[PDB]
């Protein structure tokens, strides 16, 4: 239960790589001890919109988590802005590589990438951390086979203040009441993403009528490549009732389940 402080002097910008909606992450370099070494790394800025001089509780829980399936937060960096580093993985997003390979990816491989998910959520529901903001762009690759959940707990960094709307269970839209059975949620649709080979969530729909649509029950469709077995699944993730959600403990059961006889679940 502890998280590095860098020092301004270590951490130095190359390059942007985009922002969401909390951020800006830039692809940097780490520079420790005076000597000089290059360590490739991911800054992150997050600002107020009063200062982040100064470390919180909720801070140190971020950087103490630690998971084969997690991205960990190396070091912090307070200041006027709050500066998250963690180590930069050029591969980049699950979003956008599926977006790029699509299908031709293995199904015996795509079924693995629900099941790391879901471990790593696991490891943060275990340490009582929730996330907040899961979804593809959430997730990154480590290695051709191996992803990592991104981003846990940024939204908790900064004041109740008002697109993730998408990725939230209808209890946090209503209430503005997140649990880790509301990341559930997030997790269903994040499945869907990949089944859907990346596409855009309830796409060309205006966000107020959202909260309406799933509220009515329709919910999203079914993925073109998923057997009603895998289909339900996710359906489980949405259902009203957070108490009949399923816990990650499950959803790392049925999908490691699948994963025996992958081309079974799934089907190009
Ligand atoms: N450790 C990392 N290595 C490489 N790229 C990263 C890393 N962390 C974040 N990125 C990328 O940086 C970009 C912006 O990140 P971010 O500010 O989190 O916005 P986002 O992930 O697109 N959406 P959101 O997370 O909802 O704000 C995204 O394209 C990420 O994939
Ligand atoms: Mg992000």
């Amino acid at each position: 239960v502890l998280a590095r402080i860098f020092k301004e002097t270590e951490l130095r910008k190359l390059k942007v790589l985009g922002s969401g909606v909390f951020g800006t992450v830039h692809k940097g370099v780490w520079i420790p001890e005076g000597e000089s070494i290059k360590i490739p790394v991911c800054i992150k800025v997050i600002e107020d919109k009063q200062s982040f001089q100064a470390v919180t509780d909720h801070m140190l829980a971020i950087g103490s988590l630690d998971h084969a399936h997690i991205v960990r937060l190396l070091g912090l960096c307070p200041g006027s802005s709050l500066q998250l580093v963690t180590q930069y993985l050029p591969l980049g997003s699950l979003l956008d590589h599926v977006r790029q390979h699509r299908g031709a990816l293995g199904p015996q491989l795509l079924l693995n990438w629900g099941v790391q998910i879901a471990k790593g959520m696991y490891y943060l529901e275990e340490h009582g951390m929730v996330h907040r903001n899961l979804a593809a762009r959430n997730v990154l690759l480590k290695s051709p086979s191996q992803v990592q959940v991104a981003d846990f707990g940024v939204a908790d960094l900064l004041p109740p203040d008002d697109t993730p709307i998408k990725w939230m269970a209808l209890e946090s839209i209503h209430f503005g009441k997140y649990t880790h059975q509301s990341d559930v949620w997030s997790y269903g649709v994040t499945v869907w993403e990949l089944m859907t080979f990346g596409a855009e969530p309830y796409a060309g729909l205006r966000l107020a009528e959202v909260p309406d649509l799933l509220e009515k029950g329709e919910r999203l469709a079914q993925p073109q490549i998923c057997t009603i077995d895998v289909y339900m699944v996710m359906v489980k993730c949405w259902m009203i009732d957070e108490n009949i959600r399923p816990t990650f403990k499950e959803l790392a059961n049925e999908f490691t389940r699948m994963a025996r006889d992958p081309p079974r679940y799934l089907v190009i």
